[PDB]
């Protein structure tokens, strides 16, 4: 399908013979599902996100059907806030990010989808993250008025400053919207701005 980003790109998956809902997440390296039993041997791993690290169980070579497309690969199981399908399995199902219906650049997911953005007169690198509702930029002395906000992910919550109506050029495409500024480990372009540049998921 072609999936636009006005809503969270939630899809049904089948894993271990059971149905679950999960988020297609281009900002995730790996696939992480809520605590469940999986037929297999596993090993302990730690993974990180916007607010810190959690402990997970790594299962390798697990069959997963993702909106009807087959994958067999690594599934991490643990206390994730949201079930997420990450790049390890998105690449298996042929998923790419596309600008303006496929008239624009296609970005494959073999490596993290990092692009150049311009904000506040400054050029920065940021991750195109379909699993992010909002856009979160590293500490930056943005002018203007703002309101406090807390945003959550793996690890919990960080406190950020919410700025509205900030222009943000992404790979040469003009956008303008809400930008959250705080101690993120990676600059993240989320759905609020991805939609403005006509970004879709396709597989
Ligand atoms: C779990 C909640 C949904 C998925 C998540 C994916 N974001 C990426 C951002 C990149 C890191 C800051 C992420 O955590 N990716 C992880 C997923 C875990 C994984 N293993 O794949 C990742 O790739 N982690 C790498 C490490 C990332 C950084 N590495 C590095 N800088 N070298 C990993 N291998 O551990 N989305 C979010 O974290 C966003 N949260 C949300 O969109 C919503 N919040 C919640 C709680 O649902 C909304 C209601 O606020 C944040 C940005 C705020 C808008």
């Amino acid at each position: 399908p072609q999936i636009t980003l006005w809503k969270r790109p939630l899809v049904t998956i089948r894993i271990g013979g059971q149905l679950k809902e999960a988020l297609l997440d281009t900002g995730a390296d790996d696939t992480v599902i809520e605590e469940l039993n999986l037929p297999g041997c596993w090993k302990p791993k730690l993974i990180g996100g916007i607010a810190g690290f959690i402990k997970v169980r790594q299962y390798d070579q697990i069959p997963v059907e993702i909106a009807g497309h087959k994958a067999i690969g690594t599934v991490l199981v643990g206390p994730t806030p949201v079930n997420i399908i990450g790049r390890n399995l998105l690449t298996q199902i042929g998923a790419t990010l596309n600008f303006c219906g496929g008239g624009g650049p296609q970005i494959t997911l073999w490596k993290r989808p990092l692009v150049t953005i311009r904000i506040g007169g400054q050029l920065k690198e940021a991750l195109l993250d379909t699993g992010a509702d909002d856009t979160v930029i590293e500490e930056l002395n943005l002018p203007g008025c703002w309101k406090p906000k807390l945003i959550g992910g793996i690890x919990g919550f960080i406190k950020v400053r919410q700025y509205d109506q900030i222009p943000v050029e992404i790979a040469g495409h003009k956008a303008i919207g809400t930008v959250l500024v705080g101690p993120t480990p990676v600059n993240i372009i989320g759905r609020n701005l991805l939609t403005q540049i006509g970004a879709t998921l396709n597989f």
